[PDB]
């Protein structure tokens, strides 16, 4: 298999970023890492087969490497605790420094692709294309966090950042209540999705991969229900909404998802 390794600068970061990359086609899926995104490979290459699986597809296949609990976002500061000597700028990397390189040197188009995110980056797909959809007429979240600015979720968003490398939610997006916790929200997003006329691919698990796993489970069926609720009543009419009951938060059900939602990308992007 043609895979790639690539050192790609991003100015805004003063650093370089590694992208593994498979080419195949002029339009790309971005594939996003979870929490726990580490630095020498995306997750996943690590835990699935991925690129095999989109091999000749018409499609290459974009993973950036990097940017532990970042959200792909860009942040307000660097983190406060773990050292962190530099502000994560991870919007400006996917939707202008990394499409920029990637145009110039292989002819990749920064325009029409499809970007798949799980865990915490299911939201950053969703956000991207609400704020990008010229970049992004496709997006796929695979149990993200749907609305993150309501309820438990910027607690327990903290929390899980916390436990991912230590880093703050404060530095990211400010306490709860700054706008920028609404404005990265894909349920308060739902009307540029749909303005947008967004292909949106939406699913969530069930099971569970301190507070109680049940409860935890709770919060998450009531927030997905309430996206899928929400995205219909406001006009949605492009979405796929999968709630398997025997589906997991785990990434043999994520790839799952990334196989079952192929041909579809193809239609959308590639007629």
């Amino acid at each position: 298999l043609p895979v790639e390794y690539l050192q790609v600068p991003s100015a805004s970061m003063g650093r370089d970023i590694k992208v593994q990359f498979q080419g195949g086609g002029p339009h790309a899926v971005y594939l996003l890492d979870g929490l726990r995104a580490q630095d020498d490979y995306n997750g996943w290459d690590i835990n699935t087969p991925a690129f095999e699986e989109y091999y000749q597809s018409g499609l290459s296949v974009i993973m950036p490497v990097g940017g532990q609990s970042s959200f792909y976002t860009d942040w307000y500061q660097p983190s406060q605790s773990n050292g962190q000597n530099y502000t994560y700028k991870w919007e400006t990397f996917l939707t202008r420094e990394m499409p920029a390189w990637l145009q110039a040197n292989k002819g990749v188009s920064p325009t029409g692709n499809a970007a798949v995110g799980l865990s915490m980056s299911g939201g950053s797909a969703l956000i991207l294309a609400a704020y990008y959809p010229q970049q992004f007429p496709y997006a796929a979240s695979l149990s993200g966090f749907l609305n993150p600015s309501e309820g438990w979720w910027p607690t327990l968003i903290g929390l899980a950042m916390n436990d991912s490398g230590g880093y703050n939610a404060n530095s990211m997006w400010g306490p709860s209540s700054d706008p920028a916790w609404k404005r990265n929200d894909p349920m308060v997003q739902i009307p540029r999705l749909v303005a947008n006329n967004t292909r949106i691919w939406v699913y969530g698990g069930n099971g569970t991969p301190n507070i109680p796993a049940k409860f935890l489970e709770g919060l998450t069926l009531r927030t997905n229900q309430t996206f899928r609720d929400t995205y219909a009543a406001d006009g949605g009419r492009n979405g796929v909404f999968n709630f398997p009951p025997n589906g997991t938060h785990s990434w043999p059900y994520w790839n799952e998802q990334l196989v079952a939602m192929k041909a579809d990308i193809q239609h959308v992007l590639n007629g």
